[PDB]
């Protein structure tokens, strides 16, 4: 209804790679785009994208505090949704996650009455799982920023992951262009001891920001990181990943309640493949005869009848791209179901027919050949069940 | 060294949207692809882009154990690793996010001698965040899976985040077509309303999984979740996030050592930065526009660089090298198999840029795509982004 729409997107960690291809599209849509990103092959992707770009980063400064800075970039991009256009923000990683002037500006202009709304990215913990070879799932993860843990005395978990955030500026809310001493590292390493102790692994993370680097992934002791230059290298892109101290054991009455003991495996048993992090962690067979047993299988395997084949066609696929891909088309298709269904080239009546209409097990229909057997989407783990 | 490689990417949830255009790219390099997908519109995107498909859905089968259909699933991927091909595995969200197959065809390829990578997509948690409009950093954020959390006894924090996955499937491990009635969902329900009280927010989550749809975000107190009509909506691509239920005090001990005082002037700890969390029972309505935030803003009108900000200055063959490095994952193999040869055959770089690119070290290649000023000389402070209570 109102005019002016404020989207914030995510470029990712990696540069360019890493931005999804609906950010790259809004990004190219925009009447006004505002960045903050950190790298520079990333910058000038984006300015070939589109052609009025404003670098947020410039609103920083020596002895600014972050939060004036927050405020005026917020403001930036709200400035111009008041003035009816739409506007795009760009933030390296997931614009959401550990980020202030995303939410403020957001928030600014839906109070307002402004059409608003955040994509996800890929943040540095994504990265992190990815890189580090670990499931937040098992067995459980929880992720602090580093300051905000030592100040509010934020629970660990030692049976659970512990992603730590911002580790290499610990207490520190002033910027400067030459970055901080971490003078306060030790009051976090301190913590760390206490919770884990002086021998527990803790890995030092760097996701690779260009595509040709490496990431940085570094067991130290916590005992180590007092060492001064092993502590030199966290910096103001290191996060830190702690790996659980044991494995927690099963609750009996949850196993009665839930029916799954008519026996449950010991809580040292694992499902190959063992977090590699983890300490005194055992060698975990990745071919037990069940392994072995279920491979066999796989040379008589024929789809199970109820299996839905994909059954759609070029205009129909070609349509639903264009609706993830085209902001525009989007908007007009979500304005008129029926008169932009009715618009579009070669669709079958059925496919006509499920885009007037909208609902998911429309559109499935039209795509999937839905046997008579079926007439369960796939959760894609298993636990300690 | 050794012939072949499996790199396992995403999809994001949204379809087509929010896959990375890197997933794109290999996808489209692959010898052979393997996908698990959930909806036919990103499925039938995947088969436009690569001519060696195959469906990892088709194993699994009613009756028949998670565990073997993901054995299966590993090993239809690493099978072709081992003929020497680039392999391709794709999944739904983050492909190791909540994900079993992924994390062991990785590892065996890794043992094997293979080349072995994930790459890192966009999670349900992801879309959670952007459309509850919430920070994990603050305050702070617990991620389970449903049963896991149940069996295990996984602590809850009332003062942070709580996200629950697969709260539609609450001890369940079977596969069934036609998905499964939730019977054990009060056992859920249960811990939930020990943990917070009755009358506590849980808010049921759904992110849209087709470009047009609305997420579900409904706020539910725990002891409608006991509700008939109310617990059947929760369904298999169903997430429970669960607000915090007080704010945490800061404590003295840090505040001294960190040195964040001259007297007893720490924010109180519901002096929020705006805006707070919607979802938090008894949340106070926070000023976006204190005397402070309007000061601020004022400043914009004269505003200008400061002298140490390093404005782009790069040109077309260098932002198209780097743009290619990241998008075509060809010529990515090719330029880390020898720097060298690979910069000296790029075209219209001046020297400085290929020097750069000789190099790979990213501060020469930031040297020659920003102007570096005087000012900030070489010590030889990039922008994170929030500040919690330290102002
Ligand atoms: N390349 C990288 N590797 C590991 N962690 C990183 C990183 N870049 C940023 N981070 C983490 O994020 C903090 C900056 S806060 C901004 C994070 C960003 N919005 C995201 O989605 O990740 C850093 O202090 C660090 O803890
Ligand atoms: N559209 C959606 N909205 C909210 N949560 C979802 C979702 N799709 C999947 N999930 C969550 O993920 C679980 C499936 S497990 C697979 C998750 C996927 N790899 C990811 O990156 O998120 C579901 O039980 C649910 O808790």
């Amino acid at each position: 209804t109102k005019a002016g729409s404020l989207t914030i997107v995510g470029t990712g960690i990696e540069s360019i790679g890493q931005m999804t291809l609906q950010a790259l599209s809004y990004i190219e849509a925009a009447a006004k785009v505002f960045y903050c990103v950190i790298d520079p092959a990333t910058e000038a992707f984006i300015l070939t994208k589109n052609k009025n770009c404003v670098d947020l980063y410039q609103y920083y400064d020596n002895g600014k505090s972050r939060l004036n800075t927050f405020t005026q970039m917020s403001e930036l991009m709200v400035r111009e949704v008041r003035k009816g256009l739409d506007v795009v923000g760009v933030f390296y990683g997931h614009p959401g996650v550990f980020v202030n002037p995303s939410h403020r500006a957001l928030a600014i202009a839906k109070s307002e009455g402004y059409r608003a709304r955040m994509l996800p990215g890929v943040s540095a913990e994504d990265c992190l799982f990815a890189d580090l070879c670990i499931d937040p799932s098992n067995p459980g993860c929880l992720t602090y920023e580093a300051s905000d843990f030592l100040i509010r005395d934020r629970p660990v978990s030692i049976h659970s992951h512990l992603v730590l955030f911002q580790v290499g500026c610990v207490g520190i809310a002033d910027f400067n262009f030459t970055g901080f001493d971490n003078n306060k590292f030790g009051v976090l390493v301190d913590r760390l001891e206490q919770e884990y102790g002086a021998e527990h692994p803790v890995v030092h993370y760097i996701a690779a920001m260009m595509p040709h680097q490496d990431p940085v992934t570094d067991k130290y002791t916590v005992a180590q990181l007092r060492e001064p230059e092993i502590a030199k290298r966290v910096g103001g892109v290191s996060t830190f990943y702690i790996p659980p101290k044991a494995r927690k054991a099963s609750n009996l009455d949850i196993i009665r309640r839930l029916e799954l003991l008519p026996q449950v495996p010991d809580k040292k048993a694992r499902i190959y493949p063992a977090n590699q992090w983890e300490p005194d962690v055992p060698e975990v067979e990745p071919y037990r005869p069940s392994d072995q047993a279920a491979i066999a299988q796989l040379a008589d395997h024929a789809p199970p009848e109820q299996y839905q084949p994909l059954a759609t066609s070029k205009a129909m696929s070609d349509v639903m791209t264009k609706l993830a891909l085209d902001p525009k088309a989007l908007a007009d298709y979500k304005a008129d179901h029926r008169a932009f269904a009715q618009s579009v080239p070669d669709l079958t009546p059925q496919e006509r027919a499920a885009l007037e209409l909208g609902d998911s097990w429309a559109i499935r229909c039209a795509m999937k050949n839905m046997p008579s057997s079926l007439l369960g989407f796939p959760w894609v783990i298993v636990v300690g069940v």
